[PDB]
């Protein structure tokens, strides 16, 4: 799971 | 899991 | 898991 920014 | 920024 | 910045 992603809980931040993947720029 | 990602809890920060992956720029 | 990542809890910081990966620039």
């Amino acid at each position: 799971n992603n809980f931040g920014a993947i720029l």
